[PDB]
């Protein structure tokens, strides 16, 4: 049951924050097979909300998904967007060029070849990505999945240890409900 304070704490901050990667194998586990992600916004506190962020530094196509992730929250879209980024790279290992990800980002959306063209570049969507990487180092991230709760405990995945996927989805999300707690 591990967790570590943040220096110096983010003020405002979401009661749930995670970077992540679609280039991460914890990161796919936790949103996408092992319920982890789901587990935690199981335990928000009425009004509290999970909020996750893309990073760019890993993988060779990592700028253009942080900015199709940032179009995706713009679009209120993260839902779809999610499955759909993991099951094509994860999964299918179709994730390869740029066009890949506007065709993914497209299939999981209808969005339009021309609607997705003019939004990427958006100014709604370059205040996203700067976002992203404004918080990456605020937060102070060195990698992926990291989990910080309330601005303030950074969440140390290395410190939990479990048999089955059960018993450590549980006790990663009973560390992140006791920090929650108030």
């Amino acid at each position: 049951a591990e967790w570590e304070s943040i220096t110096p704490p983010v003020v405002d901050a979401p009661a749930v924050v995670e970077f992540f990667s679609f280039y991460c194998p914890p990161c796919y586990a936790f949103s996408q097979t092992m319920g982890v992600d789901q587990a935690i916004r199981h335990v928000l506190p009425q009004g509290s909300r999970m909020v996750k962020y893309h990073v760019s530094l890993l993988g060779p196509l990592g700028h253009e998904l942080t900015r199709a992730w940032a179009l995706a929250m713009v679009m209120k879209e993260t839902d779809v967007i999610e499955k759909a980024f993991f099951t094509a790279g994860m999964v299918e290992k179709r994730l390869h060029s740029p066009d890949d990800v506007r065709r993914v980002f497209m299939s999981a959306t209808g969005i339009s070849r021309g609607e997705y063209d003019r939004s990427i570049k958006s100014p709604a969507v370059n205040d996203m990505v700067a976002l992203q990487e404004r918080l990456f180092k605020e937060y102070g991230v060195r990698g992926t999945p990291s989990v910080y709760v309330r601005g303030r405990y950074h969440i140390n995945n290395a410190a939990f240890g479990a048999f089955s996927v059960e018993n450590f989805r549980s006790r990663y999300a009973a560390v992140v409900r006791k920090l929650l707690a108030g």
